[PDB]
């Protein structure tokens, strides 16, 4: 095959111009979509918080519409999915991953409006869910949409445009170009066989998407942590320790979300009315907690700069972490449209800060700042649950801009991946696709 | 489909043996990378110290700077021709090939050949990088332990050879990410599925980087500081720059290939004509590293000076052309040393040059030429060797200007784009093709 290789090596990196151009329009759309989604979630959340002012006196009545408003929006999201596109429930990343292995269909005519509006209700209701779920799945579906609309033929174009959709989808969710592209080549793409996914094209999609996001969200960081301190070579060993901790907790978390999917499936047994109702309950709880204990609800981005600064108590970091574990499970495993990605950053951040605290008082000769251990742990639950640390590490580096912590971030992350593996853990996404893929045959 | 379901449930379960052994590779590659890096400086120091004791008589030190770098050069071209011809030039294509199971990994030979051989050319002050030596050595290091510990399997044979190369590029730049990204964007088998463990590659890259940090910390190779930001209405300029890189990329790619031939004529294949030729190129690199050091040496030293807009337009043009010349002579003559680094220095100067024009053409953008330098720094790496992702993440890891991430991606993309629409090719793969086609013919 030596001669084939010589022919191949010279024909390397020659992507069809049509695919490059089509990647450019996919990105532009996925961007504007993700922007519009984000803008939408904000508006609804704004009106909700605007209602708690109209009834800011009668405290019970306050605690009433705080519940109802998030309930109505949740049900409307639980409904849109259970009725028109069941594949739009949950994250949506396993489903796109499935579409890459050619085992799940990309019914963009149904998912695009369902994921967009359904998620807009759940997210806009202030449920503990991310924007990644929608944006990624929506993005990939945009990639398929232009594929059928322009009728491009080829496995390259199908796999590529599907990938640059998800990539550009993740990019606009976090203003993180590199994280999006890296997500495709480390976790998204088929993991057991060769593939014709033009990386250069995935790049062009992300670029146009991120640019679109930059047109509308200028001069405000999703997370402004500020330039923290550094990490000495004799401090590193504390990060490997934090990693191990994440490493045994990852799989445990994985079992809970999987198990909670089952436990919550009983409550409705597949019935659309029981499910929708249960949705409004979970959503309403989040809207309630959104007023009385905001750190237990919401996406989680808000409490990240705070924890990293050490402005929470050790008691709070235990409160927030426990309660958020409970609410994250409730919102995601219930099948509501919305990613688990972002809330897992919060869990990691909180747990990291918790470690950093104890680490500070135990060893003042190190001159530690508990914020360094939070940033390290930020992308650590993305290493022991999702098992895509290279994505997490780069992502966190894109959102926090503290490169001088690249070693602890890596080391901790790898502490999580190695111990997740050894303790009997499996990637959260693939472990869900397999669940979905087995069920499809089980019946 | 059921095949997939089973595969999913078993995903990311790298054998502990492949893991534990990756940790030792990176260590050995790290320590070696450090020792290599030290020796090169030590030898540069001597030539610096020798120029002192013969300070007067300008024609005398023009001679001793020649000779010292002429002698060291010959010693390098010799240790390769006589003991490991495969350990000439870069070495990355060779490891790329070895990953395809299409080239041999003679670590018992290549390791001490590349090491001391590199020391002659690197420490001679020739326009070469530490990548080639480090990456290649690293792979051979990783191969050594595969042999030494007799690990059996394609996965094991592929992983350990990869992490070694990864942990070697890293320790040559203190860039842990770009090391891991080099393997999965360029180094690994580009046309068939392979069993390389990402997780395991990581472990190797760390341990190496850790070793490097033990011996080199607190001092960065390239310091630029925090440059200004990049307005959205200014972004198009980074596309124009990338386009310029995109058309020059292949043109340079031709010359680095063509000059290989034109130098192979000079010595025909003879070890004596070659070594003696290599000592002329090397001797020139020690000489030029005194009358205009910005035309010789690795090139890392002029980058911050370039970024800060300290040069003038003329001195930029001079340095560029001069370095275009001196780079080919060092690499296309098969001297042990990568071309990765001297392209960074080429891209930086070219970028600055473009930036210099931008500042005066558009004062309303309030531009700083340094931003274009950063954008264009890893643009040759994108338009020639065609690894923009690894290139960008590298530059980011060495300049810490994430605020310029959009211009850096735009430029690097417009380079990888226009290089394809002009018939350019992955230079590292264009070399392996050459070597693989000269073999079966
Ligand atoms: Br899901
Ligand atoms: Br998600
Ligand atoms: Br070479
Ligand atoms: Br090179």
């Amino acid at each position: 095959r030596r001669r084939q290789l010589i022919r191949q090596l010279l024909e390397r990196d020659k992507t069809p111009l049509a695919i490059l151009f089509m990647a450019a329009v996919v990105g532009t759309l996925v961007g504007l979509a993700a922007v519009a989604f984000d803008k939408g979630v904000a508006w609804l959340q704004n009106q909700r918080m605007g209602a708690l002012v109209h009834t800011a006196d009668n405290y019970p009545l306050l605690l009433t519409v705080a519940f109802l408003c998030s309930a109505v929006l949740a049900m409307f999201g639980y409904f849109l999915v259970r009725k028109y596109a069941p594949e739009a429930g949950g994250s949506g990343i396993p489903e796109i991953e499935g579409a890459l292995e050619d085992q799940r269909p990309v019914r963009w005519w149904r998912v695009l409006p369902v994921k967009f509006f359904g998620g807009l209700g759940t997210l806009g209701g202030g449920m503990v869910l991310g924007r990644e779920g929608p944006t990624v799945q929506i993005g990939g579906n945009i990639g398929r949409m232009v594929l059928d609309i322009f009728r491009l033929k080829g496995d390259e174009a199908r796999h590529t445009l599907l990938a640059t959709g998800a990539a550009a989808g993740l990019a606009a969710a976090f203003n993180a170009p590199l994280a999006g592209i890296l997500f495709i080549i480390e976790e998204m793409r088929p993991q057991f066989r060769y593939t014709l996914i033009s990386i250069k094209a995935v790049f062009i999609g992300v670029i146009m998407s991120t640019i679109m996001y930059r047109i509308f969200n200028h001069e405000v960081a999703l997370i402004d942590v500020g330039k923290l301190s550094d990490a000495p070579l004799n401090t590193l060993w504390l990060y490997l320790i934090l990693g191990i901790i994440f490493g045994i907790f990852g799989p445990i978390f994985n079992k809970w979300v999987l198990g909670m999917q089952d436990l919550l499936h009983r409550v409705h047994g597949g019935n659309i009315t029981k499910w929708v109702l249960m949705g409004g309950a979970i959503g309403g709880l989040c809207g309630l907690l959104g007023f009385v204990a905001p750190a237990t609800s919401g996406g989680g981005f808000n409490l990240i700069p705070i924890a990293t600064a050490g402005n929470f108590s050790m008691g709070m970091l235990v409160f927030i972490f426990v309660a958020r574990v409970i609410t994250t499970l409730l919102c995601f495993s219930s099948g509501a449209p919305g990613g688990i990605f972002a809330p897992m950053l919060a869990l990691g951040t909180v747990l990291g800060t918790a470690f950093g605290m104890v680490a500070v008082e135990l060893f003042p000769q190190y001159h530690l700042e508990a914020g360094t251990f939070a940033i390290a742990g930020m992308g650590a639950l993305l290493a022991a649950s999702i098992r895509a640390p290279l994505t997490g590490i780069i992502l966190v580096l894109e959102m926090t801009d503290n490169y001088q912590l690249i070693l602890p971030m890596i080391i901790t992350g790898l502490g999580a991946t190695l111990l997740a593996q050894f303790t009997g853990g499996k990637p959260l996404y693939s472990a869900i696709l397999a669940r979905t893929l087995a069920k499809q045959e089980a019946e």
